[PDB]
């Protein structure tokens, strides 16, 4: 991250621009906190983000948008 | 609860019998502590 003038100064003779566009994810993931982390959220004070899985263990679409990618 | 001679100075006079035979529990209880209390022993501190 730069300013204008100093992005303009460093396109001209000094980096080498890759691609002018870049294909980036769309989407944020979510955290719900329903199941089995909810009564332990609510007996006791704590909670796992992956309580299905890490209590297992025991016992995607993106899009293409005009970027400038220099090497 | 009582001694011996409790029972024979009660069982005289004072203390009417009703039956001699009952029925009671031959098992006890059981606890396992395992699957998700066992997530959350070895994790956090604490079960239910």
């Amino acid at each position: 991250v730069t300013t204008a003038t100093l992005k303009r100064q460093l396109l001209q003779g000094i980096l080498q621009i890759d691609d002018t566009a870049a294909d980036v994810p769309v989407t944020y993931g979510e955290m719900v906190l329903q199941g089995t982390n909810l009564v332990t959220a609510l007996v006791m004070g704590k909670a796992v983000r992956g309580m299905d899985d890490v209590a297992r263990h025991l016992l995607p679409v993106n899009a293409r948008v005009p970027a400038d990618l220099v090497i």
